[PDB]
């Protein structure tokens, strides 16, 4: 194991070590769009302007849906081809669960009541519909859920070398975005009729930025 006293030492490494070069041959198509290598500039606090680079297609929803899934079939100059497909509709369910942290009374026999009904209120004030689940809400109960509809409107998908000189899709990180798994995806509230596909490689700055400011974008708490 390996850690810097310097939140940003992560990162800079990840920024020196990165190679666009091999990037720039990510020609191809996302679901026979026309691909497009793209060079982005990320603007970093202290740091200053740091390269990125994806490659990336509109594609349109119309005669890429598998029953309520996109169906993106990446066919990318030097990656192995994959398909991912996304839910163009998701239904996202933040659940309060009750926990010692906001747990009233003693230990053993406390309850969230309090905090769980500011949950629900914050909920509905962000415009979310609430679903009670448990009103007792005591230790250890998943008291209800805050739930929100999102529709897919930019598709990140990242791949890692193989041991080649070339790339295959990623094993650890399922999207460009933190926290990196299958849903972390750019959303909107609304239907789509398009979605945006981004392909990163894995060291990418994008994806190190992402990591080591946890989603935040920048460094600080």
């Amino acid at each position: 194991m390996g850690s810097s006293d310097d939140p940003r030492d992560n990162f800079k490494k990840a920024v020196s070590a990165f190679d666009p070069k091999p990037l720039e041959s990510w020609t191809g198509t996302f679901s026979d769009v026309k691909a497009t290598v793209r060079r982005q500039s990320l603007s970093v606090a202290g740091l200053g302007s740091i390269p990125s680079v994806y490659t990336e297609a509109t594609v349109p929803v119309s005669g890429n849906t598998d029953g309520s899934q996109l169906v993106v079939k990446v066919n990318i100059n030097t990656v192995a081809p994959f398909t991912r497909r996304s839910p163009l509709h998701a239904t996202r369910e933040r659940w309060f669960s009750c926990s010692s942290s906001q747990c009233s009374g003693y230990s053993r026999k406390c309850d969230c009541q309090e905090k769980h009904e500011q949950f629900r209120n914050k909920c509905y004030s962000q415009g979310g519909q609430y679903s009670t689940q448990s009103s007792k809400c005591r230790l250890g109960e998943k008291c209800g859920y805050c739930k929100q509809e999102v529709y897919l409107s930019k598709l990140y998908l990242v791949a890692a070398s193989d041991g080649k000189g070339e790339y295959r899709e990623s094993t650890q990180y399922q999207s460009a975005l933190y926290s990196f798994g299958h849903l972390s995806q750019g959303y909107e509230a609304v239907p789509q009729d398009k979605v945006q596909v981004q392909l990163y490689s894995e060291g990418d700055p994008f994806i190190a930025l992402e990591r080591e400011t946890m989603g935040e974008g920048e460094f600080g708490v």
